[PDB]
């Protein structure tokens, strides 16, 4: 079965999306301007946080976030330092890690949410542990009030990887506004799509001017006058336009996906609901499934897809429920990346360590799979699933 | 809002950018595939290389080049490496050399070329020198002849910053391709521009790979069955198609760069024909200005731009230059950065070091000015600058 009726993605897409790239075609300015600002005022109103910054893709907003805590005058981070991860997410969610030489510490995950395991995390905590680095796994928020039980006070930064969650929510806060800075994506087929596009949150203002900085070649361009950064800006453009002062990137997006990124922005409750409805049909099909398991929901999960965890001593084979879901035209792949820790290759550049044992993380990079949930009604779809999976 | 009599920049773009921007849409393909495959294709061909990556900007081109170093079956650079560099350049052009946590030393440049001092480069050189990492400054190509004599078959990577010099030759070969790799930069007002966008050529074709894993998240999606990364790619999609073996980022060009790109291509020669032809004019206007320099042309420049540098005891100064050439309609910037030395406050996170002294780019720093050049015939323009600058 190669033939697919039900896809893992969809576009988000419509008419006013089209007649925002034709403004900006019109306006004859490509680079990063008017629109991305916009889009950037209307993001950090819709999720509640202070500030927010649009850079060219979910995984770059990684790399900035963990960068920025590099140049705080009193930095945040310093090489060498453990920060503590979940085994199962995104391989952009754990290279900038390796590339700031942090000391990396992984935690397993709960199978039944698929975050990570709160119990593990909490013996994972040290005295030496300097940030904790959540992933709010395929639309499922984290146990947030837990996990700042841990933290119970200390000096100790949560960070948000919320690729996979806009829109979920956990005591009526935005997943994503929990941390110090938190991330998101809008890639193809994410809850919002710009082309490619990632954000990146925070209430702090001098993270916030960092990021500004560190986003395009380290320059004072993008600051104002008064900032964190530099202090005061010289009222000398031929000095002032040529001064770099820290070691950035060249992260830009484009105007283009700040202008898209203002119409999806509205249709965003309408996406949520949509996609809530769908999980809400899903989760009563599969209630008492004989052999599959489903996502534990914490809080408002934005549901990005559907996982299924093969049920231990099941005697069912991973391999023939993919081949007989492809069969019949259903789209699956693994959960995300599966077990991180298999990656062998790419590990031998990174320092790290792993708590206890990533049990949960190889039964699932075993037993898991996973189909997709889109912004539209998949009653139909869902039936023929279930159909499927019988 | 303009009211501008010579502007620094102008667009590339006709009705054929316009048409393949809709091209794309009508496909509804945005993320990057087909056309930026077919760029890539025609872009190595074009400049005589038998490998181009297309990335999403001139600047992460350049962060890829140096990472790719690292990752060689048998890595070409290690940390504390030494890489030398010219004091005059983009900011960009240095800060992957700290992320990667190279020793760069810099080196002066030749007040007549702008490129760096070759006098210099020689007393430079040690057993200790690793690479040498050129920059062909706005338009003109580093004589590699000499470069060529200094390496003397010693194990020195020579690699270059394009950016600023598409089109340009030496000894009848393109810059760009005489380095192990080569970056281009197609941003807005360059010789050709793609709203945003970069390319790294080389004709190695383990380097090839890896940069076709570290572009798109250290995977293999993008490589060949037999690759010289993994060797052989498994078949199993489930699998294969989620295995991560280099740490690298997501900094995918857009398909629409690539469909933009595919047509600039093709005015390139009259591009550059047209700057030629323009310098030619400049040139004969300039040549024996009473207080100021030009640039010495190496090779075929490609004249990104006009230089000038205030000649020693003229009595000029530039900032009153500037006034003049403001208040005469005239767009007038600094070379490049400037001595990019006088950034202390972002040279404090480098492990660098100084050969003998700047005394070249300082000079520059505080002398030097330039005036753009354009794909379209400026004569009067250049004349109005003659008589402006009496
Ligand atoms: C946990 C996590 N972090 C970061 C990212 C990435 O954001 P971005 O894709 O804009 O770099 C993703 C999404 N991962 C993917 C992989 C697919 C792809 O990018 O081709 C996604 O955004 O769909 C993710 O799931
Ligand atoms: C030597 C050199 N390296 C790298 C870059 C950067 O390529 P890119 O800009 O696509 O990241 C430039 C151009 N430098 C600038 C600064 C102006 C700007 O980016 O707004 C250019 O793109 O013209 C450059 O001159
Ligand atoms: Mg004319």
């Amino acid at each position: 079965g190669h033939m697919i009726n039900y896809p893992l993605a969809s576009s988000t897409w419509d008419d006013l999306e089209y007649k925002a790239i034709q403004s900006v075609l019109d306006s004859k300015m490509f680079t990063m301007g008017e629109y991305v600002k916009q889009y950037e005022t209307q993001f950090a109103k819709t999720f509640g946080s202070k500030y927010a910054v649009m850079v060219s893709s979910g995984s770059t907003a990684n790399l900035l976030m963990i960068a920025a805590l590099f140049f705080t005058k009193k930095p945040r981070l310093k090489k060498g330092d453990e920060i503590i991860v979940p085994a199962v997410s995104w391989s952009t969610t754990y290279y900038p890690l390796q590339q700031y030489g942090l000391r990396v510490k992984f935690v397993d995950i709960d199978i039944n949410t698929l975050n990570i395991d709160i119990e593990s995390l909490k013996e994972a905590v040290t005295d030496s542990t300097k940030a904790i680095l959540t992933v709010n796994l395929l639309g499922n928020p984290n146990n947030f009030d837990e996990i700042n039980k841990i933290i119970g006070g200390r000096d100790i930064i949560l960070l948000e990887d919320n690729c996979e969650s806009m829109g979920a929510t956990f005591n009526n806060k935005c997943a994503g506004t929990f941390g110090l800075m938190g991330t998101f994506s809008s890639f193809y087929s994410h809850h919002i799509a710009t082309m490619e596009g990632g954000c990146i949150v925070t209430d702090d203002e001098e993270i916030y001017h960092i990021l500004l900085c560190i986003r395009a070649h380290g320059w004072t361009r993008n600051l104002p006058k008064k900032n964190k950064v530099t202090g005061v800006k010289s009222d000398d453009q031929f000095e002032e336009s040529f001064k770099f002062v820290l070691p950035g990137y060249n992260v830009r997006p484009l105007e283009m996906s700040g202008a898209i990124g203002i119409e999806q922005l509205k249709k965003l409750p309408r996406f949520i609901s949509v996609r809530r409805k769908n999980a809400e049909y899903f989760l009563d099909k599969f209630k008492d499934h004989p052999y599959l398991d489903v996502q534990q929901e914490t809080g408002e999960s934005s549901w990005f897809g559907f996982s299924f965890i093969i049920k231990k001593d099941s005697g069912v084979i991973r391999k023939q429920l993919v081949e007989n879901l492809n069969s019949a035209g259903i789209e699956c792949r693994p959960i995300v990346t599966g077990n991180f820790l298999k990656n062998t290759d790419v590990l031998k550049y990174f320092d790290y360590t792993v708590h206890n044992n990533v049990d949960n993380a190889e039964y699932l990079d075993k037993n898991g799979l996973f189909v997709g949930n889109h912004q539209i009604e998949l009653f139909d779809e869902i039936d023929y699933l279930r159909e499927v999976l019988k």
